């Protein structure tokens, strides 16, 4: 599996894929002319995975950079088709290997809500630590739901 | 729930232009012209005041329209709006998506009261979103001029705590 | 008739741009010129521009109504049909049609035209379509080489829906 | 009263700016944004902003009509009053002078506004004005930490002028 | 002939926002605001199909205002519209600058016919427009809302070939 | 044959009709955004003639149009298949008649080379008059050449 | 003391205000611009505090408002003139009075410095609830802090 | 009398010396904005004439410059109180001095009023000489009006 | 004369890019983008001070190019360049082409002299340019930088006198 | 070689994109910030980018030049290979083309470039190319998790020109 | 630390052009025009990758100017510069800034190399930056043209990690 | 001399622009021309405008550098000398300082001028300041009704630099 810049051409297929059970409502248009205005933010980063056969797995993404504190926040969505696959696993070390290896990267923090403790125990596999649980951040299907936030640090990645 | 919401788009404005051209109609200007429909649409693209869905079945046929507009983020409110083709008008898909627009508002935009414009002179209309959980709040003397004459419409409600609470 | 008042746009410019080549200035306008004010107007909310069609597609006619006050409810109202149904009929019920929209959907108060005064059976039609003579506008216009005077008809609201 | 209907303009949005400062985040409105919002409504036919004064320039209050439709000729009709002449017996005067120019200068067909039911003394003051409920909205505004309802009260423009 | 005109400009806006609001009156919207007379005027200063004219005397006491505007360059027609402050309405000035007005259509601008509308319950304006050699070619029903009711206004007229031959 | 006005369509083929023997030499993207930049320049009209079977026969222009004083240049240029056809008096006094019948113009002048006596005579015939004998108005050829302005009046063309 | 809205005419004194000991070394033309920037913004707000010889107190700051989760982030800054005077307690309860009772918001959330447990205290006086401990997330003065990040919600507040 | 290029300080002057007895009835914002938009128009020359004193005696144009033809039309217009100084005819060949020794020009030509004998003689004093008798050119109070076109070419000029 | 002159157009850029690209060879940046190419052409379309023209035989093979740059309209000058495909280099086409251009510049375009630059270690383009009317008026030292070395060039020019005069 | 040096041209981004993944940030850059600041570079003359092909068109690598200063006649040149043909022995001869162009045709008096510390094969192969050591630039970039040293090495104008 | 920094702004710009204007100077060039200064300036406000500052006594004397520019944030690298006014070189306040700058980059900015770029035959700057922590790591030959003459520059740096330990 | 090189900038555009006329077009000039050229020209690198003045601020000349390659390192030096000091001995001083910026600073190559050939004690006057004829321009300007020809000279920078 390979990590791939997003562009235009592949806006249609996360448009769909952002279809599971916020963004599941968004108008393409409004995707695509929000793409166009991040095109050179560099406060952003906007990755595709996909296999072999370029079948696009999924998508993870680095934002909030800060350059001066060094961290981002640390975002990834698999297909359906791929969820079981195992490769969650693969894209996060994947998106941290270019965090901590190519940008230089300080921190790299994530949300995750507490009512999914497998994903938590999922990033807590891969080094990430908890380091906040944010009382009723997110309203999430009709009431307000805490979030762990989880982070993981460059020297710890490197010194595997 | 065999029909889904999706957000509406620029290839779907030819569908909606045909489609406010009803005759059963509640539809002030239907005679606008496609042009001022796709500019005004491209000048609300990120209007994040207003909300528009388009309603399709499994087959991708696209049934109706349901917008939220006049959305206020300090008094958690909006103006609610559902027109269905005739095609499909008698197949009571109404209250199916009446339900799934008051859930997007509810649970998703986290919106607080949705409230909507009836014709006094359309009972069908009004009886229906009563059954749907709306309920009056006010009755607006000749507030909108529909056919030769000041008719009245009902202005009804419906709030985010009952509707999260069966 | 089973004629449909629909909103002129720009699909059909190409169709009025050859329409508008009869026997004003719009037979010599270029098309690029007929378009780009097209497309200057299409948020003019001072007038309207409604294409006149039959069941099957077929332009009939162009309604038009401009100079729309919104405090004083008037418009000017102009009509154009194609060489092809001129004296089919069509004019009675494309102008009736116009006065419908005016009058049970803009909701304006006042719907007034100028006719030819050359042309005493156009004025004498809209005579009959319950329009009334308000003005004889002497030499207001420059039409084939002489100046022509117009005939200000003028019909209200009350008088359209109490027929 | 003595009092004149004089439209807002850029010269007076100091004065309001610290008018709006009362006991709606208007008080809590920059300068800099209250300044480019009244630009960007300059040629915006849907609203209307009076600046009410005495003969002495002293600047009584503000009246508002905003929602303007010009098809169904109806409006949402606003008023503020300094605080020194909230209790002076102006809100009649600039009520009535608001209306007058809804309805005999606009030609306005309807004129409704929205009363807080926490202010009775309010409510049944536009009903001696003239104005009718027709409208009890549950929970429309939130409003000091809590949502309030309120009264929407219209008038139409045949009873104004027929007094 | 001891008043002059001159062509408006900026520096005389304020003047003409003081100068609309008028009680003697005909003026439909005196609460226009300076800003929005300010930008339009901006925007009509390239505009061949209207003529604005300030009215001064020997020391520059702007008197009114004279306007032609829908200036048509084809059937070399234009519509005349004149208002002179309330301080000055009694002097008979009006008259003189109506006059002035025709001279520049006529001799220098190269019209053909001049109109103007003025409403039927004002007599006073009618025969004075009368004199200066108008002529009625129309009695428009109900043109105008003015004071909380429609009111009928008379278009009147004046030919160049009349105006160029006494 | 029919005075059509000139649209971005019959831009090619006026680019090709100008090349006979200034406006051979100019190229087609400065003829059309100079087309562009004069759509709706109410100084100037630019009529194509066309025969029923649509045949692009010539050009008819109205240049500096006044309105005040109600005069404007007239030109007019034939393909050179249909010089010796004898259409120059339909087109010319098909240009008058829009002038003098539509437009309202009053006077309508040209220019003609003096080394052209034939072209004079033409628009002799037409109704037109000399007014001017232009001493070396322009450089024709490698040499500065005298021209004739000829004119007529919208009375004398109305009263035939 | 009272709440203002921060106009152009404060941004000369909040420019020195800031000068205390990353935005010290900000230019005054880049702070100018960035706030015609954020005119419009209705994700922030930047609030001026005066007592009522209108004497700049501090400054008050709700950033990231999200309006669907009615979450913000809460900032505050006083004048060194005025810092042992007691006025913080005031000015966060009015900002958050204004939070809650005229934005309509949820929750507010702010970062505080570990190494800062005086001002840790004093929001834990005003309501604030400890609901993470960023590890390293800021690097401040040659070395990565961590910081609380404490909140409080609109319930409480009212029913205080 | 020095000849001056005319700059935006001097269109207020002119504007009151346009007023004698179109131009007068001109606005002045649409006489500065037609000012700045022919700033760098080739195709004209304005200047302004003044006396040792800067005392503004005159205006004179020159208009329609084709560069390839090597013409352009000459205008004058001397204020009032400096009309009977006898200064027309210094202006006049200043202007032409420019034209034929400055702007290497071939040909000057001018319109006058025929009705105006005493400016064509002064014309023909100065070297011009008739080459056209336009009929009813220009319509001048309320009348259309002949007007004599008179040229004088560079070789001319230079071979006094 | 089989061939004709014709004005450049974008059309045409495509070839001229491939041209430029000679080993013949004068030319300075055959290493320029096409991009490059296309927009500063497009900043140039009313350039009214320099003239680009294709040449084109009777089947519309594009043969080289021939410019005027550098137009002058007070002095009348301007500077002449052309180039040749290298597949016609030798067939002649030259000095009709240049004749032609100094037909255009004399008798057209109405120019009073045509000056152009030529390498020193180029004589079979002196000894040319010679031929067609052209006078050496100096010799530019160490003028241009040239494959690594800095190299002397002629600059010949032509009147308008002398052409229109055999 | 039969190599020829030229111009990269919007054609050709697609090919570079996918040639910039190899094994910088580059190779996980988005094509349209790959085109949209080739635009902006089009005009930029103190920047060039050739691509180098054989006589079949394929697109053995890209030289680049930039920091050009014009008045310093200095430049960095940067070489990459594609993945096919990096160990054939083209680096050589696009090596000395590069320096032809900027030597014989643009005239610099200088040209410089980085390599890093921990190739040496790739610094030994500058050398004999005519390059020099002139800097060992500390930690100067950070490069797989880790900072590593390059060397600066340059070659003058005279010393390529009397080879 | 009687000095200050603050950041650069317009106000300041007439200042930096004077003292551009050196003859003591390394600068490159002092025939500089302000505007082309100005607006320069302006189109960097906002450009996060350099950082200018001024230098001030307490009585707010404009002494000299800090700059970090080409700053890149993936390798947390800066180059640097820095100018004095001729009035106070010799006060020795450069070590003073020197240090503050490093401070700055270091412990605010979170830069991990700071270089800059010395005249070999100006052996004061060399040695001064030497006893400020900067080690040569390159002798960069005839790298910049400096009065009718190539000269050779060192290039020195300083690393966070030893520059926060002692 | 005790002169100084000083960049041309917006605050002496008035002055230059009163010195133009002299006894080109220049004289004849809009200052709303100079102006508004000027200001396309602030980033030009392909020019330079010194002002040349004394230690009293007063203005003795212009100097400029047009034309500038940057491949061929060669430009058009022009220089104006106030009437005021037209004959002081100054035009030597400022002729060498513009080929000491030419040479010493920017780095040039070649720098070359057009002076009238009926003005022979010009073309001698450079030719004592080290340039060189290098060509005879026939009937290059159109100066004061007739054709002139203008001497082309030359200076390198090898030969300015050792003298």
């Amino acid at each position: 599996l390979t990590l791939r810049a997003l562009e235009r051409g592949d806006l249609r297929f996360i448009h769909n894929l952002n279809k599971e059970l916020e963004q599941p409502y968004e108008s393409f248009d409004e995707l695509e002319e929000l793409y166009n205005k991040h095109i050179h933010d560099n406060a952003e980063r906007r990755f595709v995975v996909e296999d072999a056969q370029k079948n696009l797995i999924g998508l993870v993404e680095l934002i909030e950079i800060n350059y001066i504190h060094r961290s981002a926040e640390f975002q990834i969505i698999i297909a359906p088709e791929h969820q079981g696959k195992g490769f969650a696993r693969t894209l996060i070390n994947r998106a941290l290997d270019y965090s901590f290896t190519i940008l230089n990267l300080h921190k790299i923090y994530l949300h995750v809500a507490v009512e999914n403790p497998k994903a938590v125990h999922l990033y807590e596999e891969c080094g990430f630590v908890e380091e906040g649980h944010l009382v009723e951040e997110f309203f999430i299907n009709g009431r307000y739901q805490d979030v762990k936030r989880m982070y993981i640090l460059q020297s710890k990645y490197l010194n595997r």
